[PDB]
């Protein structure tokens, strides 16, 4: 039956290699743990990423999507490759059983995230495997991915139609993300020696609990660091919201969607202060403190009606975060993928692309993560606009305390 009600002993799926080792009501402790882990990676990754970008740049990702995809990749890992994945993604900072049962509890967390009855806001996810038509993949490997991640294996012809296969993958990702994410894998990323491609997609579309009125939305010039300008449709509202002015005058505002199950957190540093201090001290612990301090208050909310998108490769960051072997054609270990015992597999490169849009009605967001086993290790775009005065955005799920999307909006103009 569905793994949303099953227990580890009901369907004890056997992974390739074994790892070398209050809370909310009606919530299984271990699922809560997984949330802590994923959040511990969310914050950490952002810090490395925000470190490799100009403070006046937009940043937008879905740590959830990245974690899900890499946990999927973890099925075929083994030895030091596996040890690295566990550590980097915080899968080792939890109890023994949960650590040794990641996939199953990820299935459970996901069940809670996307299969929750009576859903006021739309949150859906889709996973998928794309493998070369000529190879013979491990049956158990497929079965477990399909069972736990709902990721079926679609055969594509990378061997002779690499580029065409790429467009196919992207078209699938667009389909799942409502046409928001249409180009996750860059051109020439996939080539003749490509074996498999693991993909995850997350899509959120909710309505504000307290919507904004378009007759109050105005326009004003936004001044960029360089000296230029652009038009920004600044939304206005007045109502009660959980707010809190913290250390050094940093404002924290929460915008709950219909149902309060999911909410948007906005962190605005002091009127003429660097967000850098905030970002550097970003820990799930601090994030929790802020939200715990928020007190429902009456206030005037001003926020731009905008749209941002951010796409990038994950290789550089993850390596600087501990993941080395997985990308090394000499030290990588992925024995549990193809039945042919081809233990020469390595992840060539990984990509991510997110989308964010906000208006008087609500906020839409989509994200994807494409992991390519064997291919073209290219270095994507190294330049994007640097506007000015950015604020941090978080799209979290209240009960599970999970960070769905997270980023920094530096350019609100469109
Ligand atoms: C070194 O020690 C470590 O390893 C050993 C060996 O494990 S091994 O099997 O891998 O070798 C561990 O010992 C095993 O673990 C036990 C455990 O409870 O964790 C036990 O597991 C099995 O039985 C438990 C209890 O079942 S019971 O229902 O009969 O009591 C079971 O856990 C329950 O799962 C429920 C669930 O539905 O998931 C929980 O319900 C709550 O959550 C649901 C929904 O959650 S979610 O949607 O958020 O996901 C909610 O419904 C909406 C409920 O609402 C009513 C919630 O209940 S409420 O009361 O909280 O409101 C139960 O409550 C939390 C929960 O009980 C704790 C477990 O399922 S699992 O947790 O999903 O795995 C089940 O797994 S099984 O498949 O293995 O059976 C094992 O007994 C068989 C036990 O093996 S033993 O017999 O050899 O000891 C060590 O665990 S522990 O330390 O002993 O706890 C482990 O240590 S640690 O990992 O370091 O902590
Ligand atoms: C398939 O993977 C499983 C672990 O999930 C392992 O038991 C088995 O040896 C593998 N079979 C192969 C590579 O043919
Ligand atoms: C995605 O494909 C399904 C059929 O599987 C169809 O219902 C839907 O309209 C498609 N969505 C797109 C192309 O955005």
């Amino acid at each position: 039956v569905d793994i949303c009600t099953a227990k580890p002993r009901d369907i004890p799926m056997n992974p390739m290699c074994i790892y070398r080792s209050k809370i909310p009501e009606a919530t299984n402790r271990r699922v809560w743990e997984l949330s802590k882990a994923n959040s511990r990676f969310a914050t950490t990754f952002y810090q490395h990423l925000a470190d490799s970008k100009n403070d006046n740049d937009n940043i937008f990702l879905s740590p959830l999507s990245i974690s899900t995809a890499f946990a999927m990749t973890k099925l075929g890992a083994c030895n030091d490759t596996l040890q690295q994945l566990m550590e980097v993604f915080k899968f080792d900072t939890i109890s023994e059983k949960t650590s040794d049962q990641i996939h199953f509890f990820f299935a459970k967390l996901n069940c809670r995230l996307y299969r929750k009855a009576n859903k006021s806001s739309k949150l859906v996810s889709a996973n998928r495997l794309f493998g070369d038509k000529s190879l013979t993949f491990n049956e158990t490997y497929q079965d477990i991915s399909e069972l736990v991640y709902g990721a079926k294996l679609q055969p594509l012809d990378f061997k002779e139609n690499a580029e065409q296969s790429r467009a196919a993958i992207n078209k699938w990702v667009s389909n799942k993300t409502e046409g928001r994410i249409t180009d996750v894998i860059p051109s020439e990323a996939i080539n003749e020696l490509t074996v498999l491609v693991l993909v995850n997609t997350i899509y959120f579309k909710g309505l504000w609990k307290s919507k904004f009125s378009p007759e109050n939305t105005r326009k004003e010039l936004f001044y960029k660091a360089d000296g230029e300008s652009c038009s920004a449709s600044m939304m206005y509202q007045e109502g009660k919201f959980r707010y809190r002015r913290v250390a050094e005058g940093t404002q924290v505002l929460e915008l709950p969607f219909k149902g309060d199950d999911i909410t948007m957190v906005l962190i605005l540093p002091k009127p003429e202060k660097s967000l850098a201090k905030v970002e550097k001290e970003l820990t799930p612990e601090v994030l929790q403190e802020w939200l715990d301090e928020l007190e429902e208050m009456m206030l005037v909310v001003h926020m731009p009606r905008f749209r941002i998108e951010d796409g990038f490769s994950l290789k550089e960051q993850l390596q600087d975060m501990g993941l080395v072997d997985l990308f090394s054609p000499e030290k990588s270990k992925l024995p549990g993928i193809v039945a042919e015992g081809r233990d020469d597999l390595y992840v060539s490169d990984a990509f991510h692309k997110a989308f964010l849009e906000v208006n008087e009605e609500g906020s839409e967001a989509a994200a994807s993560t494409a992991v390519v086993i064997a291919g073209r290790s290219l270095n994507p775009n190294r330049v994007t606009f640097k506007a000015n005065r950015p604020f941090l955005v978080f799209i979290r799920e209240v009960p599970l305390n999970t960070i769905i999307f997270m980023g920094r909006v530096a350019n609100p103009c469109v």
